[PDB]
């Protein structure tokens, strides 16, 4: 009652490849559902503006080089640093859709950097679990057109097709739910709504990564 | 021959309770192997001077205030982007001192923080382990009079209890040489040496935590 500690608003974690349209899905996602009254926070990893985002960021951009292990570390503790804020919204029964999670970490890490999977699923063990992962699947080569595709250090096609195989690590999970992003917007949004409408809305206990 | 690519230089490790001498005994050691014609370098973690070391730095002067699993990743991070290095160093035949390592991450973050030793273990899997460790052994009371101590986070007696116990995660090891700490500056260096002269010598191959 009182000290309820009961997970009440869900979370919806989106992944894909580079520039697969994780932000415009998530961004309509959060609009859907605040027009059928749920109250609702977008987040995203890696989340830039933290100290240790900043890291990540000069990273990306190869504004610095990092050895693989220092900054496959770095890309968890960013999450780590929002599991008091994850925690709290869910508690409160504010929904949370989040562009990228742990799944992200650990497919660039095992596909780009050649990182060992089990070591690279470590530091993630522990962070809260979403309900669903819409992951927008679209082929290595495909979004290779798309605006400022290749400005950061991941957006080559080679890379891509190496990633494109480890986030098969996930693949038959049944939480992590395939959808065809090589397809207009729209009836992208409309098969995610279709899914979404099925999640069933009671307060439950909170689980964890990797169960 | 010419791809030698093995480890000739020695890796020996300070651990011990904060202001229990590491410093102070990692210096002697290193002028001892100076004047004995051994080329050494003398490292530390935390690196408070990295892009991370900064954040870290920021949370034991209780600057930032941070998520335990965040700190705890950061520290191993730290660690990681050191190993380039470490390794081109022993590779050269140049010894390392260092004053804390891996240990001192799992010690401090089961002990004052309470997180789960093997879930602390896991990033640090893979670091280059060192030769030797001495542990600069100090009651969890016996230090509070030194210098400065009382100006970071974990210095304070009721902290240097819990850590003590869990510094005795390793305390069964054959790497890890308990040192008697709370004598004369020069009796705890003497008993160093003599441990120090018992290293084999020749060139052999990297080993890795946790092995
Ligand atoms: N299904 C789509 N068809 C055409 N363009 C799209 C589609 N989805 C996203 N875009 C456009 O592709 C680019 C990348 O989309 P974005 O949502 O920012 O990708 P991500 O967040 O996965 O990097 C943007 O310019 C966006 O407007
Ligand atoms: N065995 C000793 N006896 C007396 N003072 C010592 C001894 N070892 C170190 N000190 C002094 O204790 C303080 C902490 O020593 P230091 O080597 O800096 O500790 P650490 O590196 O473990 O934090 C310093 O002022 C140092 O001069
Ligand atoms: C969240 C996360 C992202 N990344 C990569 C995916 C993207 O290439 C880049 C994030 O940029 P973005 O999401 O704008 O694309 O970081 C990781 O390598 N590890 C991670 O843990
Ligand atoms: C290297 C390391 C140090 N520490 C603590 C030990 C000390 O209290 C502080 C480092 O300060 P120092 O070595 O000057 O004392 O950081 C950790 O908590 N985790 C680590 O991994
Ligand atoms: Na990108
Ligand atoms: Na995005
Ligand atoms: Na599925
Ligand atoms: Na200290
Ligand atoms: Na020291
Ligand atoms: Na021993």
């Amino acid at each position: 009652h009182m000290t309820d500690d009961k997970k009440k608003g869900k979370f919806i974690v989106f992944e894909g490849l580079d520039r697969s349209g994780k932000s415009t899905q998530s961004k309509l996602l959060v609009e859907y559902l605040k027009n059928n009254n749920v109250e609702v926070k977008h987040l995203y990893f890696p989340n830039r503006e933290t100290g240790i985002g900043q890291i990540i960021s000069k990273y990306l951009k190869m504004e610095n080089s990092m050895s693989n292990e220092t900054i496959h570390l770095l890309f968890s503790a960013n999450r780590w640093e929002h599991m008091n804020e994850i925690k709290s919204l869910l508690l409160k029964g504010i929904w949370v859709v989040c562009d990228r999670y742990a799944y992200s970490g650990v497919a660039y890490s095992s596909g780009a950097l050649n990182l060992n999977k089990t070591w690279c699923m470590n530091p993630d063990q522990g962070l809260i679990k979403p309900d669903v992962v819409f992951y927008l699947n679209v082929p290595p080569n495909y979004a290779q057109n798309r605006s400022d595709y290749g400005e950061e250090i991941y957006e080559k096609v080679e890379t891509q097709k190496k990633i494109y195989e480890t986030y098969k690590h996930f693949a038959h999970e049944d939480y992590w739910i395939n959808i065809d992003a090589t397809r207009k917007i729209e009836d992208i949004h409309n098969d995610i709504v279709k899914e979404v409408t099925k999640i069933k809305v009671e307060p439950e206990e909170f689980n964890f990564l990797w169960s």
